Protein backbone atom coordinates (compact mmCIF):
# COMPACT_ATOMS: atom_id res chain seq x y z
CA UNK A 1 0.00 0.00 0.00
CA UNK A 2 2.05 2.83 -1.20
CA UNK A 3 -0.42 5.39 -0.55
CA UNK A 4 -0.71 4.61 2.78
CA UNK A 5 3.12 4.54 3.73
CA UNK A 6 3.91 7.56 1.85
CA UNK A 7 0.90 9.49 3.68
CA UNK A 8 2.11 8.14 7.36
CA UNK A 9 5.91 9.21 6.49
CA UNK A 10 4.82 12.58 5.25
CA UNK A 11 2.33 13.00 8.21
CA UNK A 12 4.37 11.38 11.18
CA UNK A 13 7.18 13.73 10.06
CA UNK A 14 5.35 16.81 10.53
CA UNK A 15 3.85 16.24 13.74
CA UNK A 16 7.10 14.84 15.17
CA UNK A 17 8.81 18.17 13.60
CA UNK A 18 6.21 20.26 15.19
CA UNK A 19 6.21 19.37 17.90
CA UNK A 20 9.94 18.78 18.97
CA UNK A 21 11.25 21.89 16.53
CA UNK A 22 13.82 19.76 15.16
CA UNK A 23 13.68 18.58 11.42
CA UNK A 24 14.39 14.68 11.09
CA UNK A 25 17.52 14.19 8.94
CA UNK A 26 17.01 10.90 7.90
CA UNK A 27 16.00 9.76 4.31
CA UNK A 28 12.33 9.06 3.00
CA UNK A 29 11.48 5.61 2.33
CA UNK A 30 9.17 5.67 -1.26
CA UNK A 31 8.32 8.45 -3.74
CA UNK A 32 11.37 10.58 -1.82
CA UNK A 33 11.17 14.08 -3.93
CA UNK A 34 7.49 14.03 -3.75
CA UNK A 35 7.13 13.22 -0.10
CA UNK A 36 10.03 15.99 0.27
CA UNK A 37 8.06 18.44 -1.30
CA UNK A 38 4.76 17.31 0.54
CA UNK A 39 6.19 17.93 3.82
CA UNK A 40 8.04 21.31 2.86
CA UNK A 41 4.12 22.26 1.67
CA UNK A 42 2.56 21.40 4.78
CA UNK A 43 5.63 23.70 6.22
CA UNK A 44 4.08 26.52 4.85
CA UNK A 45 0.39 25.64 4.48
CA UNK A 46 -0.38 24.00 7.84
CA UNK A 47 1.39 26.80 10.32
CA UNK A 48 -0.83 29.81 8.46
CA UNK A 49 -3.85 27.07 9.26
CA UNK A 50 -3.15 26.54 13.15
CA UNK A 51 -2.21 30.73 13.71
CA UNK A 52 -5.58 31.55 11.39
CA UNK A 53 -7.97 29.53 13.46
CA UNK A 54 -5.60 30.03 16.85
CA UNK A 55 -8.85 30.60 18.80
CA UNK A 56 -11.11 27.62 17.60
CA UNK A 57 -7.80 25.10 17.52
CA UNK A 58 -7.37 26.17 21.18
CA UNK A 59 -11.21 25.61 21.95
CA UNK A 60 -11.59 22.16 20.24
CA UNK A 61 -7.96 20.96 22.29
CA UNK A 62 -9.61 22.45 25.41
CA UNK A 63 -12.93 20.56 24.67
CA UNK A 64 -11.20 17.25 23.91
CA UNK A 65 -9.51 17.47 27.01
CA UNK A 66 -6.26 15.08 25.73
CA UNK A 67 -4.02 13.46 28.73
CA UNK A 68 -2.68 9.90 27.79
CA UNK A 69 -3.01 7.39 25.63
CA UNK A 70 -6.49 6.40 25.59
CA UNK A 71 -7.98 9.60 25.08
CA UNK A 72 -5.83 10.36 22.23
CA UNK A 73 -7.52 6.56 20.79
CA UNK A 74 -10.77 8.47 21.12
CA UNK A 75 -9.48 10.77 18.63
CA UNK A 76 -10.43 8.29 15.62
CA UNK A 77 -13.79 8.24 15.85
CA UNK A 78 -14.56 12.19 16.69
CA UNK A 79 -11.99 12.68 13.17
CA UNK A 80 -14.58 10.69 11.58
CA UNK A 81 -17.20 12.32 12.85
CA UNK A 82 -16.34 15.52 11.69
CA UNK A 83 -13.19 15.37 9.01
CA UNK A 84 -14.77 12.21 7.03
CA UNK A 85 -18.72 12.72 7.08
CA UNK A 86 -18.40 15.93 5.00
CA UNK A 87 -16.78 17.08 1.35
CA UNK A 88 -13.60 16.28 1.15
CA UNK A 89 -11.06 19.19 -0.56
CA UNK A 90 -7.28 19.33 -0.31
CA UNK A 91 -8.27 22.56 2.66
CA UNK A 92 -10.07 20.17 4.55
CA UNK A 93 -7.52 17.62 4.54
CA UNK A 94 -4.76 20.45 5.50
CA UNK A 95 -6.90 21.48 8.52
CA UNK A 96 -6.96 17.57 9.63
CA UNK A 97 -3.67 17.26 9.33
CA UNK A 98 -2.51 20.80 11.25
CA UNK A 99 -5.32 20.34 13.70
CA UNK A 100 -2.81 17.18 14.89
CA UNK A 101 0.40 18.91 14.62
CA UNK A 102 -1.33 21.11 16.93
CA UNK A 103 -2.54 18.30 19.49
CA UNK A 104 0.79 16.81 18.57
CA UNK A 105 2.72 20.17 20.39
CA UNK A 106 0.09 19.52 23.00
CA UNK A 107 1.33 15.93 24.29
CA UNK A 108 5.21 17.04 23.90
CA UNK A 109 4.27 19.79 26.22
CA UNK A 110 2.36 17.21 28.73
CA UNK A 111 5.21 15.14 28.42
CA UNK A 112 3.07 12.70 26.23
CA UNK A 113 5.66 12.53 23.46
CA UNK A 114 5.32 8.87 23.05
CA UNK A 115 1.67 8.93 21.81
CA UNK A 116 2.81 10.87 18.91
CA UNK A 117 3.11 8.05 16.59
CA UNK A 118 -0.09 6.26 17.53
CA UNK A 119 -1.99 9.86 16.53
CA UNK A 120 -0.30 9.93 13.76
CA UNK A 121 -1.27 6.09 12.32
CA UNK A 122 -4.88 7.55 13.25
CA UNK A 123 -4.77 10.08 11.25
CA UNK A 124 -3.41 8.31 8.38
CA UNK A 125 -5.83 6.04 9.12
CA UNK A 126 -8.80 7.80 8.65
CA UNK A 127 -7.37 10.28 5.87
CA UNK A 128 -6.45 6.89 3.72
CA UNK A 129 -8.73 4.19 4.91
CA UNK A 130 -11.81 7.02 4.03
CA UNK A 131 -10.65 9.13 1.35
CA UNK A 132 -8.67 6.67 -1.10
CA UNK A 133 -11.04 7.23 -3.85
CA UNK A 134 -10.84 11.26 -3.95
CA UNK A 135 -7.40 10.83 -2.83
CA UNK A 136 -5.96 8.47 -6.23
CA UNK A 137 -8.80 10.97 -8.54
CA UNK A 138 -6.63 14.04 -7.02
CA UNK A 139 -3.54 12.38 -8.13
CA UNK A 140 -2.59 11.91 -4.50
CA UNK A 141 0.82 13.88 -2.55
CA UNK A 142 1.93 14.57 -6.43
CA UNK A 143 -1.84 16.57 -6.50
CA UNK A 144 -1.37 18.29 -2.79
CA UNK A 145 1.88 19.67 -3.97
CA UNK A 146 1.08 20.88 -7.86
CA UNK A 147 -2.17 22.04 -5.95
CA UNK A 148 -0.57 24.32 -3.17
CA UNK A 149 2.89 24.93 -5.66
CA UNK A 150 3.65 28.76 -5.87
CA UNK A 151 4.97 30.10 -8.99
CA UNK A 152 8.20 32.66 -7.77
CA UNK A 153 7.55 36.26 -8.80
CA UNK A 154 9.12 38.07 -11.58
CA UNK A 155 11.78 40.13 -9.85
C1 LIG B 1 -14.68 25.36 14.92
O1 LIG B 1 -13.42 24.73 15.25
C2 LIG B 1 -12.85 24.00 14.14
C3 LIG B 1 -12.11 24.91 13.38
C4 LIG B 1 -12.60 25.36 12.15
C5 LIG B 1 -11.83 26.36 11.29
C6 LIG B 1 -11.38 25.76 9.96
N1 LIG B 1 -12.50 25.60 9.03
C7 LIG B 1 -13.23 26.74 8.45
C8 LIG B 1 -12.93 24.40 8.63
O2 LIG B 1 -13.87 24.24 7.85
C9 LIG B 1 -12.20 23.17 9.22
C10 LIG B 1 -12.94 21.86 8.91
O3 LIG B 1 -13.06 21.72 7.48
C11 LIG B 1 -14.37 21.81 9.46
O4 LIG B 1 -15.22 21.12 8.88
N2 LIG B 1 -14.61 22.50 10.58
S1 LIG B 1 -16.06 22.49 11.31
O5 LIG B 1 -16.78 21.20 11.07
O6 LIG B 1 -15.81 22.64 12.77
N3 LIG B 1 -16.98 23.74 10.81
C12 LIG B 1 -17.38 23.57 9.41
C13 LIG B 1 -16.24 25.00 10.99
C14 LIG B 1 -12.19 20.69 9.56
C15 LIG B 1 -11.60 19.69 8.79
C16 LIG B 1 -10.95 18.64 9.42
C17 LIG B 1 -10.90 18.58 10.82
C18 LIG B 1 -11.50 19.56 11.61
C19 LIG B 1 -12.15 20.61 10.95
N4 LIG B 1 -11.42 19.52 12.95
C20 LIG B 1 -12.12 20.46 13.86
C21 LIG B 1 -11.43 21.84 13.87
C22 LIG B 1 -10.21 21.88 14.83
C23 LIG B 1 -10.81 23.16 15.45
C24 LIG B 1 -12.16 22.80 14.82
C25 LIG B 1 -10.38 18.77 13.68
C26 LIG B 1 -10.62 17.25 13.71
C27 LIG B 1 -11.83 16.97 14.63
C28 LIG B 1 -11.45 17.11 16.11
C29 LIG B 1 -10.50 15.97 16.49
C30 LIG B 1 -9.33 15.95 15.52
C31 LIG B 1 -8.17 15.31 15.96
C32 LIG B 1 -7.05 15.25 15.15
CL1 LIG B 1 -5.63 14.46 15.71
C33 LIG B 1 -7.05 15.83 13.89
C34 LIG B 1 -8.20 16.47 13.45
C35 LIG B 1 -9.35 16.53 14.24
C36 LIG B 1 -11.01 16.79 12.28
O7 LIG B 1 -10.24 17.49 11.26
Amino acid sequence: DELYRQSLEIISRYLREQATGAKDTKPMGRSGATSRKALETLRRVGDGVQRNHETAFQGMLRKLDIKNEDDVKSLSRVMIHVFSDGVTNWGRIVTLISFGAFVAKHLKTINQESCIEPLAESITDVLVRTKRDWLVKQRGWDGFVEFFHVEDLEG
